[PDB]
């Protein structure tokens, strides 16, 4: 049965597969970089911040084992720049993540071995930020907690010694961001490892909180990225020239009408920019919106390229809302209803964060909800305007419980027949829009955030009928691409003429999605029942659990 082997493999091959830990023999393992091609690339390469000279040590040693591999291991500044990571452009390498102490317990030597993390697959070995929401939701699942834990783990030292949660961890990447799960990726790994009962489960959710408070306000809610008038976040990497790890090829095309304004050759002109020689401000702006979308996850979108810095998004502001909940809960409970912050010393209670979520969901239906269509749009906080995209991250707000009940079920009749397609749902619809995040393409995050979304807000017909349509999509190409699991899906279409490793949050998306299936819908998708077949065959009775 198709379904039960996809599922078989996703759970024991495909997370192994993923599964990376440093320990001293296999580094330059985990610190292939296909990415960046440059002769800096060619020798592996770490770096470390100076509050770690443990680790340090650590991969310094594991030169010494096996110069083989010819690694470099290079100390970090107290202060990392956006010119220091422009500098190191040309000579990449991985960043040292959360590392875990095991004594000897007869000698009591210590060792320092990392905690386990997953990697999206394929060209990315790194630990990404919102892939790794998606895929320890999976992992959960398949009963590795380790392997979940260990990323939070790793976002509490990323957020400390990096200042955010990046977007990988790579040279290149230290100026950029992702969105932010933690608080809930802390909760579910909360519950998994038992909660209060269990005294690990506790230091572990507090130093979580302890993060996910400061990066809300020393990221997300601190400048550029907050907007003063409106209230409201937005992705504003502060990132410094052209983006290494893209094709040599990649810009060439806009870069081309300012190389010859300038008289020079391209090449040339590439570099004399990364010496910050050519001061060129409407190409300045561009690259800032490009990190802007590369910070959305969603590069790349027509919503975005070309106009996301200054736009305040659904996207953002829904996972804030998450934060906000997520922390004055925290504080309430474990705190005693007082939290004073050991860096500003500033002193907070749940009434207050409860309070900050209250006037978000305000701002967020004053600058973007339109009752009309029924969709949450996105507000450009620089020219003061609301979009006309009609995307699908719209469901984030019910994911994060932002909507109103009213808001919500006029969201559902108006909204989700635009974007559902035959495979779930799209990124958008076909009017707002060959980009990649848009339509039509569905993608497993806008899937497993609406399942959630849907489902706490009362619908979970329209979660079992978009599930199915997912996994039937899904089933299909497994089974018709013999083995082959494919990073991008279009919805709307069938099936086409390494995948041992699947791809992380797909991976995760079917294991998810399959919670909803009773054993009457897995038999129908194990034989590949397009949907329109499968539920036209259901009794009406039953065809109501998809809504229908
Ligand atoms: O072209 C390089 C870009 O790749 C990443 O973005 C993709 O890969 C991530 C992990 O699969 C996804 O989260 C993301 O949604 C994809 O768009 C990276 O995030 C970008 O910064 C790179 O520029």
């Amino acid at each position: 049965n198709p379904v039960n082997r996809l599922s078989r493999l996703i759970n024991t091959q495909f997370w192994n597969s993923l599964t990376r830990r440093v320990d001293l023999n296999n580094v330059g393992e985990i610190a292939k970089d296909t990415k960046i091609d440059t002769p800096g690339a060619k020798n592996p390469r770490i770096y470390v911040p100076y509050d770690c000279p443990e680790q340090y040590e650590f991969y310094v040693q594991a030169s010494q084992m096996h110069p083989s591999l010819k690694l470099e291991v290079e100390y970090l500044p107290k202060k990392i720049t956006a010119e220091y990571v422009k500098s190191v452009n040309d000579t990449p390498g991985l960043l040292a993540l959360a590392m875990e102490e095991h004594f000897n317990p007869s000698t009591g030597e210590k060792t320092l071995i990392g905690y386990p993390y997953a990697v999206p697959g394929g060209r990315f070995n790194e630990l990404y930020g919102w892939d790794s929401y998606m895929m320890a939701l999976g992992l959960l699942e398949a009963n590795k907690t380790d392997v979940a834990r260990g990323m939070v783990e790793h976002f509490i030292f990323e957020i400390n010694h990096y200042g955010k949660i990046l977007n990988a961890n790579r040279s290149y990447y230290l100026c950029r961001s992702q969105p932010p799960f933690l608080t809930e990726m802390a909760l579910v790994v909360f519950k998994k490892l038992g909660g209060r009962s269990n005294p690990d489960a506790v230091d572990l959710l507090k130093r979580a909180f302890q993060a996910s408070i400061k990066e809300y306000k020393t990221v997300w809610t601190a400048s550029p990225r907050l907007d003063p008038e409106t209230g409201l976040s937005r992705y504003h990497p502060n990132g410094l020239g052209i983006p290494p790890e893209t094709e040599s090829d990649h810009f060439d095309t806009v870069l081309l009408p300012y190389a010859s304004k300038h008289g020079v050759t391209l090449d040339e002109f590439k570099q004399l920019y990364n010496d910050g020689k050519i001061k060129e401000p409407k190409l300045d702006e561009f690259f800032l919106h490009d990190r802007g979308v590369r910070e959305s996850g969603h590069d790349t979108t027509y919503r975005f390229e070309g106009v996301c810095a200054y736009l305040a998004t659904i996207d953002l502001n829904s996972l804030l809302y998450k934060y906000e909940i997520d922390i004055a809960d925290f504080i309430k409970e474990f705190c005693d209803d007082k939290y004073e912050d050991p860096l500003d010393h500033s002193i907070t209670t749940s009434a207050m964060w409860k309070e900050m979520a209250k006037i978000r969901q305000e701002k967020i239906t004053k600058y973007m909800w339109d009752d009309e269509s029924g969709f949450f749009f996105d507000y450009n906080t620089k020219i003061k305007h609301r979009t006309s995209y009609e995307s699908a991250t719209t469901f984030w707000a019910l994911w994060a419980g932002l909507a109103t009940k009213e808001q919500a079920q006029k969201m559902v009749e108006k909204a989700l027949p635009k974007l559902e397609m035959l495979g779930g749902l799209a990124a958008c619809t076909e009017r707002s829009r060959i980009r990649q995040w848009d339509y039509p393409f569905g993608w497993a995050p806008h899937q497993i955030l609406a399942w959630e979304g849907l489902r706490s807000y009362g619908y979970l017909t329209v979660t079992n009928r978009l599930a199915y349509r997912w996994l039937f999509m899904m089933t299909k190409a497994f089974v018709d691409y013999n083995g082959i699991v494919v990073e991008k899906y279009d919805v709307t279409r069938g099936t086409d003429p390494a995948a041992t490793e699947g791809f992380g949050w797909v991976n995760a998306s079917y294991i998810l999605g399959l919670k909803y299936m009773n054993s009457h819908a897995r038999r129908a998708l194990g034989a590949c029942i397009p949907p329109i077949s499968f539920f036209s065959s259901l009794r009406p009775q039953e065809r109501n659990l998809y809504g229908l």
